């Protein structure tokens, strides 16, 4: 999903999500989310990508 990230911002969401990830280590989706959910819509970035598992447990795709 886009999510309240355009293409510009598309390149943000990694950024966005990026503290997140550096609050667990590394791309830990469901660790991510507790933190990135801040950013409520580009967080819909990060699991674009991720659209398996956890991220239907994540609740974005």
């Amino acid at each position: 999903a886009m999510g309240k990230c355009s293409v510009l911002k598309k390149v943000a969401c990694a950024a966005a999500i990026a503290g997140a990830v550096a609050a667990c280590g590394g791309i830990d989706l469901p660790c991510v989310l507790a933190a990135l959910k801040a950013a409520e819509g580009c967080a819909s970035c990060f699991c674009e990508d991720h659209c398996h598992g956890v991220c239907k447990d994540l609740h974005l795709c």
